[PDB]
């Protein structure tokens, strides 16, 4: 499934995003934008073998297993395929597990460089929150 982006920002609000860990919804549907184009279907190789899954773009090696990462963990204790879902549920549970690590939400190259920083209040603008 391909989101639109108030579509989005209602689902993650919905999932109790907004605000969590202090990151306003703008910067979870700004980092969702260049993660994966809102697109909860996209999956991208690193050079390392580990997999990026989801509309947030969750790496294999130590948040979800692939079966195929070897000496990988899965600390959301979850399939990568089911980073997948049209039902991001799954992406938002684990993102939780993500952004209370420590680094926040660095943890996401694409945030930390087109987002951090930015007026992220645009990406929710005109939505029916």
């Amino acid at each position: 499934k391909v989101f639109g982006r108030c579509e989005l920002a209602a689902a993650m609000k919905r999932h109790g995003l907004d605000n969590y860990r202090g990151y306003s919804l703008g910067n979870w549907v700004c980092a969702a934008k260049f993660e994966s184009n809102f697109n909860t279907q996209a999956t991208n190789r690193n050079t390392d073998g580990s997999t990026d899954y989801g509309i947030l773009q969750i790496n294999s090696r130590w948040w979800c297993n692939d079966g195929r990462t070897p000496g990988s963990r899965n600390l959301c204790n979850i399939p990568c395929s089911a980073l997948l879902s049209s039902d991001i549920t799954a992406s938002v549970n684990c993102a939780k597990k993500i952004v209370s690590d420590g680094n926040g939400m660095n943890a996401w190259v694409a945030w930390r460089n087109r987002c951090k920083g930015t007026d992220v209040q645009a990406w929710i603008r005109g939505c029916r929150l």
